[PDB]
């Protein structure tokens, strides 16, 4: 009968009295009640959006957004809650008002060769989603396999230095996977609290893989946390070369993907659409491992990092803790700035941190 | 969204831990859960069926059914709950298995003349509903006005001794209504707990009325608790004449109503459909007021009345209390027996009560 | 078939040729026809809105609105009929044009101490509804129980002077309920014509209760006529202290209710949404009992009360009559004025009344 | 809203207190209420079925059925009312139980030559409906034009003696139409009470016509009262030749119609479906005009005609009255008997009438 | 279940990596994804629109549009893809912005008499569609037969010189059809790649025909590639007479068609709606066969033709190749210019070609 009553929205309201994520900070009964009936065309709902944040009040060693997107329409359907979260997460960028700009030209990255005695590694990463296919939080098995096929067929066309091979996760022995992970190449096993709580570990390891070139300097993760993750690595401090290779490889990958009639999720308001709102815009993370000695001598690190808009994760893995003083330092914000700007910002911040190696002098300037 | 959850049926289950009506006795969580989604074509629901019983755990000075019907389909839609209630209320008659038979022949009711020193009044009543129109618990204003028009137009054709007039309740002064009520002719004001709790007092006194003959021995209540209530009264103990007049007048009224294309609610399983399950079948109540000085001398009355299947109400209605020793004693069951049988049963029971009035002897036989 | 015809709206139009309530005054065939198809999302309809007014043309000893709301959406869905009624009931306030403002500050209400020889009691009351739950006229059993649980859990957090206990109506003996009612604390039994006609007495006494502090100066009625009624009472003429306690207790109750994810029905156009349109806005009634020998000497009372915008009800109960010259005099209008303004208005009116009623002089100024 | 009530079926029940047609005889409130919601796939309803009977209580000089069909499905959808009417109209044939048989063989119809001094004309007629197209009572303009095109294209193939031409009613001058009607060839103007009341005169004379052979002994009415009416006429009493020509022409017409992918409405339970239930089965009417001076000498005619199952219409149509003693005497029943049987029955009845006509003796045997 | 996923639009995107038609040039993944859900009221879809272009990447000896329309609504529903195609196909005409104008006046077309030693034939053609009926790509058998009936009935009214006869394709022997085709009168057999791939050859030769006058100078193709194709032919270079006859015959045909209540597909934005977007606007093709000896001497022919906006097809048939040096040279664009303008343009271009024979001089001016 239509006379039966539904549970009022406040009855479903989550208990966030001890949570410490942006979703919990920006979620109110009014917003929840307003959005609790809406749904994206593929069936994504607000509860599925905020489940990861509800289940994870903490999650060291960083501040978590606590939300994910199930498809492209999510960011538009639930904008009333995503917009404040995006604005807070990206230090003031306002998706409602301003637009995002992207340029990939390493030529404007003049300089950018770190001290080889302090870095030991440099990486540049981005993510990409295929339009028309649900994101990992919501994708079914068929959609995930479709993403894998599209990406593999497109990547088969890479030639020259970028020429490489695809390795299916389900077809590689445990020893090979462990070796790849320990070498910082392959993505870790599905143990991240966000990955599990959001539902991105379903059907593991089906349809996940890694496509890498022979030198293993160019890599592409398929179906780990985004549809694709394009990575350029180098065991050194030559961020300039890493970024140049990353730019050319990304351009080639985009061209080959678009050749087959597939286009990437993208809108000028948000840039490139990805699952975590923290990866919107460029989705670019340019970072470096940093030397164990000397940087072990820092005391007021968090304030300096926050003022430089740099995020510090432990050694390999955001879910891990720094061992021996080695830190993965990268940019914090990815939306509102272009890739060249973000890479230059990372270079400047890391150079500032290096200059702050006061093993011979004293005093830190912080220098907001 | 379709992902929202409804209140489970047990959440709506009434609290009947102190109720004393047949609905409360025969209502169980399984039945409520099974029937809580169903609804009659006009929108009647189980909650509306059992509201009067839920709101009225007590209601002296009789045992109440605690249910009503909103339309003809109710008794079929919610039969899983009405059938046990009907069976218990009508001392074993099983609506599922057996059928109801009706005969209105005042020839086979020989005798039936009480002692004028003990009765002082004799009345015979029945009810009738117009098919296609909602019952008073659920009828809207338009439906009630339609019932009034149909009944008044049909009754305009009564001729001879039965010839009479219609008096609209909204058009009679308070003094006239009080005089009619105090004379036991007109129905009382809408104060009955069943009438109020079931919703039969909505829009009072709109479309309610009384059609009576000049001698006021033949009366018809329009829209009080059933669509029509046909009554034959006589200030005496001559039940034979009262029943003869009642039978002929009822036959004429039925003929005139059917002449215009309207038919009465009726099915051979239940007989004549009325709002209260206690009035099903014949819907016939034949009773007599009883002497004040004499029957005040009874002590074990309730057992004798129950064994004779006679119900005792106070003078001036069921909601009042007997004063001075005058009681309204009528038949208790109306379904499964024919009108002639019920009238003969009432006569036999009243004669037994008169015989038991032994102011000169002692000892009551009870005589189940 | 779709060729079947519906009863035209005028066929359902109520017969209000003798009614004396605002609904009857402002209801016209055009409005009824326009609104007779609409319905709130929960199924509330215009007929259910106006049933109480249709059934009750009179109801001394005050002028009745004759309408109720089944949920929050009602006031918006049937605004074409509620707006004129609200405007007339609240002496000119126009819900369409102007806005409502609320301030609960016991600082700006200086003075407010009556004469102990003329008052004997001072009370301040307000009502509150939980958003997302149907109002008492339309609420089901599950919704009523949900309201009770939310309110009881929230009120369990009151500490200090306000600390108190909840008493369930179904679990208190008749003697205790009678003692509480006779002491002016508990709400009366469900006999009010409005309460019965509107359908607010369904399932009584299930899920109704009273939460009061140890001193019984702070009380909260649960599910009588609104979802909650917050009351602060004191046997004396010290309205200042009563209002201060009322303000602080109300603020604490609102905070505790909102802590659990529930919010009160409220919109700046109408203020706080309640069942009766006469309680909209602040929903605040500040009143005092009156000494028996004294105000019994008044003769032109009604004009003075109307000019002061004060309502006069009998001793305890709007449905009762004044006995021994003891009157419950409170403010008449609740929407368009703030709580401080209403309390000051009540104080000024009562002080004027005390200044009037001259056993040593003669002549009443009326003083519009 | 779904809470609005519909007019109860008895409110729409027709007033048949003075009607004298089979529909009025066999229509009861129960049947009307049961069937008043049903409808054929094309939208035909019971009211449209019985409109002609409701509007025409009388209609001399015969007994009328008072019903029509809007399409093939009607006879199945409203069988609960058509079946008793068909049974009464066709002297006991039971559509529910027995089946209809058809044979068109002019070999087994030996004899059949009336007295040329008494007949002056012999005619044989049948009707046919095209399956998939609404009947004249319900057909739209497009459907009527489709019927006309199908019939004309099929009839263009008639060769030899049957070769003829189509004449469109809208393209023939009033003088030509009057001459054709007065010669008993063309159908009369749309003035029949049945034709007008049922709705078969809509858009007249659009898409109506007559296709006749050069000798005008073979004719086909298009869209007058059935989709097609096949007629074979002759002057004199040579019924055998008329029936032989009728049979061969009908067979050829059926073959040509079926060649184009169209089939006739037909089911073994009812035979050939036509608008009026009186034309079901064979739909065959074989009749003769009869002598003016002579049969004017009959006195007990109606009983003899009824006992012979012969119907007597006036000359120049059913709606006219016999002039000068000339009568159109044909078979009364068309369903349950085969065409050969019906023609033989007509011959036997007319021969009996001739034998009883001779006034040289006295006494009529009636001879049921 | 609603949780099942659909193939993403890019999965259905056609593979056009080697196609050479305007649809392939102007089709992009974004447009396909945007339009792949839409559909005209009759069920036409984008895939059905572009099937012919997808299946035919080449098709000498001209540039093909690669699209067709299934009904009138197509050009509006899929305008996002048809508009750029129309603009490119009609040398800059913008359907979104500008409007189309039509005038058929053979008075303002003075001159127009070619050299009889170079032409040997002149023809003027247009197409017309009946509003409310699906176009040949999507029309069912019933719709095609309806078009045939409407056109034949209308054309039966042609009188005088234009008087002619209809010849049904299914009723003419192979020899007659071959003779008509070889004489350049009848349309070729259904072998055109566009006709087959678009679905215009379904049910061949049902409901196709040719209506021509006795002199065979005025012809009308029924149901070949448009609903109607009106043609005026004449051996020789007297284009003025051909165009005059064409104009008067077209006006008469339009009048006769409109007399019966049928109107032609037409809107001022696009002109006359036809299946191929290359025939929009006037739908007019005025052309001439050209001399074999002399025009065989052309060397830079294609550039001259393109600059003159003239299209060159082989001898009879767009799908055939020029034999012996005889070419069918007509106007290329049909939308944005009026019929008189197009005919004058054709005359000027053909005269320029004649003057460029240069059998006695040297040098071609091209003369854009
Ligand atoms: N500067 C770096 N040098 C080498 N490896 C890195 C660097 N930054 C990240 N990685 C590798 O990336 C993997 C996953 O890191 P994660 O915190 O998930 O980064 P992301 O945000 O790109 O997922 C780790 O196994 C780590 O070894
Ligand atoms: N035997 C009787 N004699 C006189 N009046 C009677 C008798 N029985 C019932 N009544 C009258 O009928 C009225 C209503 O009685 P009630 O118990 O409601 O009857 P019902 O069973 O028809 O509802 C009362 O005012 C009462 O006086
Ligand atoms: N000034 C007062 N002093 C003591 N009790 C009061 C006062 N005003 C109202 N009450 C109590 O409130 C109860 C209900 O009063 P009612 O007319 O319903 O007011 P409300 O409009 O708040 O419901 C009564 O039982 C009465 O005793
Ligand atoms: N035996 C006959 N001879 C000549 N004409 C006849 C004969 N029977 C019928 N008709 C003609 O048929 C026409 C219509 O008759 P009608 O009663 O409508 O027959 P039907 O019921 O078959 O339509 C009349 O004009 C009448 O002249
Ligand atoms: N100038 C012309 N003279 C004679 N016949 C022509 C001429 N132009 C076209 N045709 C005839 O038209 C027929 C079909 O030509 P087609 O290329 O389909 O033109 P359209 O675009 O009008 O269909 C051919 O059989 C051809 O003989
Ligand atoms: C650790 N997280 C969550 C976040 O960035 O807030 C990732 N999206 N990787
Ligand atoms: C008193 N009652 C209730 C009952 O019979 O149970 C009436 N239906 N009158
Ligand atoms: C007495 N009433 C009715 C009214 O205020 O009109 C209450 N709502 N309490
Ligand atoms: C006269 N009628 C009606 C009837 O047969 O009842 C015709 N159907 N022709
Ligand atoms: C040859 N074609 C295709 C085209 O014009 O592109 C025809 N529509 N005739
Ligand atoms: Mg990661
Ligand atoms: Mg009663
Ligand atoms: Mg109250
Ligand atoms: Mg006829
Ligand atoms: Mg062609």
């Amino acid at each position: 009968s239509e006379r039966r009553r539904l549970y009022p929205p406040s009855a479903e309201y989550p208990d966030l009295r001890k949570h410490n994520n942006c979703m919990a900070s920006h979620l109110t009964p009014a917003v929840y009640a307003r959005l609790c009936d809406k749904t994206t065309p593929t069936g994504w709902t607000l509860d599925q959006c905020i489940q990861t944040g509800v289940d994870n009040p903490g999650h060291p060693f960083i501040k978590t957004v606590g939300m994910v997107a199930g498809d492209e329409e999510t960011y538009e359907v639930f904008a009333d809650l995503f917009d404040p979260v995006i604005q807070e997460r990206h230090n003031g960028y306002d998706p409602r008002t301003m637009k995002h700009t992207t340029d990939l030209d390493a030529s404007k990255i003049r300089s950018g060769y770190f001290d080889e005695r302090y870095v030991l590694s440099s990486r540049v990463r981005t993510g990409r989603s295929i339009r028309g296919l649900s994101l990992p939080p919501a994708c079914t098995r068929a959609e995930r396999r479709e993403v894998e096929r599209v990406v593999v067929d497109a990547l088969s066309g890479l030639k020259g230095d970028l020429a490489g091979r695809y390795y299916r996760l389900s077809e590689m022995t445990e020893a090979e996977q462990q070796q790849l992970i320990d070498d910082h190449f392959l993505f870790d096993k599905p143990v991240s609290p966000l990955l599990t709580a959001a539902g991105m570990a379903r059907d593991w390891p089906d349809a996940r893989g890694i496509w890498h070139n022979n030198e293993k300097s160019f890599l592409i993760w398929v179906n780990e946390e985004d549809h694709t993750r394009v990575i350029s690595m180098e065991k050194g401090g030559n961020m300039k070369r890493v970024f140049e290779r990353f730019c050319r490889g990304l351009k080639e990958v985009e061209r080959l993907i678009q050749e087959r009639g597939w286009e990437f999720m993208w809108n000028e308001r948000l840039g490139y659409i990805l699952t975590c709102p923290s990866n919107l815009g460029t989705g670019l993370r340019a970072g470096v491992h940093i030397k164990l000695p000397l940087l072990s001598k820092d005391s007021r690190f968090p304030k300096i990092l926050e003022n430089l808009r740099l995020q510090k994760r432990g050694t390999g893995g955001v879910d891990t803790a720094a061992t021996g003083g080695v830190f993965d330092i990268s940019n914090l914000d990815r939306l509102g700035k272009s890739e060249v700007e973000l890479v230059q910002l990372v270079i400047d911040g890391v150079n500032y941190l290096i200059d702050c190696e006061r093993r011979l002098e004293r005093g830190q300037d912080i220098r907001i």
